[PDB]
């Protein structure tokens, strides 16, 4: 396998051919109003250490990841990518003072690059020509954007690009994960500073899924390049990032497919679990209103849903969106409490199969409906204290260290069930035996 540069003839007429969904627009394209205070809010970020590498689990290891990112849209929106469930540092749409400025920067950075894309997918329509200009507009609104930093100074070793020959690999090759359907992402890129592509130059690498015979685009990004991937392109292709001499800066701009993302939405699942309790008084005597499985199974599968893709993927994060946003902070404290109403509300289940009065087939029932939600339950739990006490955990920051976010010992009393559930999980087997 072998790649193409600008340095090659054939570089243009394969991008013309074969990547016409891929847009560059060159730094002259942008308003210098625009490059000064887009790169003085990534330094602005950079200096408060808004920035982090993120403990990741892919195929089982844990591993930190070699870029620090941040990620800043829509208030109570989430953007999960490699198992991480990522929080907005919220921007100022209608309805820390340094940080707040750095939100609205890119915020207005993500209104010129929204515009950008709606004529570049309208002029793409056009030249496929020769109802759907509400896909254009929902296609290019963009919620959310990852800024992203590398130093490559600070690695020992970088990953050799193991298809074309490109070089040193900043991020491998990878499809942008959780996206709406054919949208849009807009890129501005920020470096700081013969026989193949410049070493020492930024690169976006391009290549097609499945494919390492047809030679792969290594485009030069300069500082202030932005490109922009249209319409399925980032789902037929891969992209990489080709390391630079310097540091680069990025922001990434997407529309993340957040139907169950969305704090609005957890909140709305909270409150139809607990529908199935009385709620005249906040104590601990938790009364359900039916016991019909699947009422009950769909209270055990959003008790895991709260747990474990919002508190526990919060907190493992280490309480770091408070060194930028206090935003999340009444969130979370709100999402816990009701979680702990389902702790409460789970203990009230085991505590009707263990009554005597129950006829054994309402009680099969009930296990039917909620052992698989249980089982989940305490799987998960051990994954997660599990990736809080390792040893590369250790080794973050203070204040970026994985919290087992909620945990409590055998010793608490304030909580009606323990942490570990292997004793109540196989004892509603064995209760299934007889
Ligand atoms: C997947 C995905 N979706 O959105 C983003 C952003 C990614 C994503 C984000 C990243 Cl930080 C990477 N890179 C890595 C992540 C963890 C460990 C190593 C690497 C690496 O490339 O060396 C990849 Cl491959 C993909
Ligand atoms: O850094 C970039 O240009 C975007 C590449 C990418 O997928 C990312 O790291 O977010």
């Amino acid at each position: 396998g072998s790649h193409m540069t600008p340095k090659d003839d054939e570089f243009y007429q394969q991008w013309q051919l074969k990547y016409p969904k891929l847009i560059l627009r060159e730094a002259s394209s942008v308003s210098e109003e625009l490059h000064k205070e887009v790169q003085e809010a990534f330094l602005t970020l950079h200096k408060h250490g808004c920035l982090f590498r993120d403990l990741v689990r892919i195929q089982g290891k844990d591993l930190l990841t070699p870029v620090s990112r941040i990620l800043i849209g829509n208030p109570g929106c989430t953007y999960k990518y490699l198992n991480t469930r990522l929080f907005t540092v919220p921007w100022p749409v209608k309805g820390e003072a340094e940080i707040a400025a750095a939100c609205e920067t890119f915020l207005k950075l993500n209104d010129y690059l929204q515009i950008e894309t709606i004529q570049a997918l309208e002029e793409l329509a056009a030249k496929e020509k020769a109802q759907d200009e509400v896909d254009i507009k929902s296609r290019a609104a963009y919620n959310v954007t990852l800024l992203n930093f590398m130093d490559p100074q600070k690695m020992p070793y970088l990953k050799e690009e193991p298809y074309f020959g490109m070089g040193k690999m900043a991020v491998s090759w990878h499809h942008d994960e959780n996206l709406v359907d054919r949208s849009a992402v807009a890129v501005y890129s920020y470096s700081c500073e013969l026989e193949g592509r410049d070493p020492d130059i930024w690169h976006v690498g391009f290549k097609i899924s499945w494919d390492i015979e047809t030679p792969g685009l290594a485009i030069p990004l300069h500082q202030g390049d932005c490109y922009f991937m249209l319409d399925d392109l980032n789902a037929t292709h891969q992209h990489c990032v080709l390391a630079g001499s310097q540091p680069r800066f990025s922001s990434t701009h997407r529309v993340a497919e957040c139907s169950t993302g969305t704090l609005d939405y957890i909140l709305q699942r909270c409150q139809l679990a607990l529908q199935n309790v009385c709620d005249d008084v906040d104590n601990d005597d938790v009364s359900l209103k039916s016991f019909e499985p699947a009422v009950l199974k769909q209270g055990e599968e959003i008790h895991n849903e709260v747990e474990f893709e919002w508190l526990r993927q919060f907190w493992f994060q280490g309480n770091r969106y408070r060194k930028c946003t206090d935003w999340w902070c009444q969130p979370m404290a709100q999402l816990e409490a009701l979680w702990k109403k389902m702790e409460g509300v789970t203990n009230a289940v085991l505590h009707e199969v263990k009554r005597e009065g129950l006829p054994v087939e309402q009680r099969n029932e009930i296990l039917t409906a909620i052992l698989a939600s249980l089982t989940a339950r305490q799987n998960l739990r051990r994954e997660w204290h599990a990736r809080c006490q390792s040893r590369i955990a250790r080794t973050l920051p203070a204040d970026q260290k994985p919290e087992c976010r909620p945990y409590w010992e055998k010793d608490d009393a304030s909580m009606p069930l323990p942490f570990d559930l292997t004793d109540i999980v196989s004892e509603l087997r064995g209760q299934l035996l007889e």
